[PDB]
């Protein structure tokens, strides 16, 4: 769509990439957000310097701490 | 869960087990009891854990919601 | 049904367990909070690591620097 | 009043309080007068870091945003 | 008149963003909001002047946004 | 007045204070202007360092949310 | 000046060379254009600089004001 918040729709169902600050990331499944990036995935996992370091299952992450968002595979 | 209402998965987790990651990577591990808009949270028998391991068992304990990273259902 | 902030009503008069952001911990006699979680503690003391590194008496807390607050 | 912490603040006006900030910084002074962010204005007071007084300012006005704890001051030993 | 109309000519521009702690993206402006939430399209992460990831279509908080740079030529 | 500490800053105008910002950085100046987020004016401002001088830069714009404390002298 | 509007030292600025300092030891230079409430600006022919050199030349840029620590002007060239 147009808007950034209204594009990030497109992603509903989508595997994305969630760039976290102290330079974290996950990657999973994209279910839900709200208009504060607060953001639900499933089947997530969190990376840190490049390999996966955690299963998180559904997880909920705080739009807070959102550097960026997007799309994975 | 609702695609626009992110916190109804905590209410999908009242009374199970979570994990709670804040900023600066303390963790803890309880029973989500409560919880409100600002992601504030209660936690019964609930366990914080440092550098991957517990160093305190805490009981029931409310973790303000402005320092959490994410909260999870785990596997 | 208890919301957090309803539910810390249960804590009021009883002691508590209050760690900041810094790892800085106080303990005390809950006596009163609002909303923001700005809360005083009654005979107060500020531990550090291990035991009490001040006593304050009674405390006024600004809740944004709160991490936890446990019995 | 269990939902009025700030009536707390209300009793030490015109006493010794000690206000310690984020940093560790502390302040010591008479309250004189304070909003609901916890901004606060101290009279006689001094500045101290790392144990001792840095500084006297006479009378200050201190940021709430700053401040991690209010307490009371003692009287001259 | 206002920043925020700024961004609204810079649209379909290349821009460089930078945020807070020093990360950089350049790409496309595609769109923004009042919060200075943007989206860039063909986007690059870059560190110390080299590409360290290249992202396609990317979604940059504005919270984190030091500056929105419509950069030089060449 | 013991609800409204901003009154000490009315008092103020076209005195001299010293700001003290996070991060230690202070300033000294005339009060010219302020609102209720301490934005604030100086005019012959100068950023001082252990009293002394290390910038002289006119009238100054200071944003309030910096500001750790404000003094009158 | 109006003791309670500071930002009106950003009007009297506005088409001028201005210094933007943040949130420590990194500044930039460049002529004001527009500015918000927020403290957001734009500026015109700016430039970033760290220990006192130009690190980079930004043309047009959106500042965002919540890193801002203060604005003051800046000078002509010699």
């Amino acid at each position: 769509v147009q808007r950034p918040l209204d594009a990030l729709g497109n992603s509903l169902n989508s595997p994305v990439i969630i760039k976290l600050k102290g330079d974290r990331e996950f990657r999973g499944v994209l279910k839900s957000f709200d208009l504060h990036m607060n953001l639900v995935l499933n089947d997530a996992e969190e990376l840190e310097d490049g390999e996966v370091t955690r299963r998180l299952g559904t997880v909920l992450i705080r739009g807070d701490n959102i550097v960026y968002i997007s799309r994975g595979k």
